[PDB]
């Protein structure tokens, strides 16, 4: 198992505009668009993304593209980050894909408020994390997702996804 295909697990893959659990205009592999409630603004983000007139639908190939180019900016995002980057750093590589997951699904700014569920990551006091990470309106509104994700950085394994 890798970051890209835990991800692609988690979100799915559409050709054409969808919304995600939020309500949100997405496509690919949960490439979000835009926020805004008109699907005309959707359509534009589109074709400036991919670089043609999509009309609101796209290839495979640009699919996974797009999605190549959100994992890298995920993690490049948490390497910038002074609150993220030490906390990935002490991470070892699976535990390091579920941080990467979070940030996908929820931004730099939305995981740098789990302030002190980072801080037990960073001890490495996995059950005490694990406890203080589904204590969240992510736990709450997305709970298989999360379930998955808490699992990978409670135990360090694939079980969640295997
Ligand atoms: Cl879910």
């Amino acid at each position: 198992m890798n970051i890209f295909e835990m991800l692609r697990i988690d979100e799915g893959l559409r050709l054409k505009i969808y919304k995600d659990t939020e309500g949100y205009y997405t496509i690919g592999i949960g490439h979000l668009l835009t926020k805004s409630p008109s699907l005309n603004a959707a359509k534009s983000e589109l074709d400036k993304a991919i670089g043609r007139n999509c009309n609101g639908v796209i290839t495979k190939d640009e699919a996974e593209k797009l999605f190549n180019q959100d994992v890298d900016a995920a993690v490049r995002g948490i390497l910038r980050n002074a609150k993220l980057k030490p906390v990935y750093d002490s991470l070892d590589a699976v535990r390091r894909c579920a941080a990467i997951n979070m940030v996908f699904q929820m931004g730099e700014t939305g995981v740098a408020g789990f302030t002190n569920s980072l801080r037990m990551l960073q001890q490495k006091r996995w059950d005490e994390a694990a406890v203080n990470l589904a204590k969240s309106r992510w736990y709450n509104q997305t709970p298989n997702r999360a379930k998955r994700v808490i699992t990978t950085f409670r135990t360090g394994t694939w079980d969640a996804y295997k």
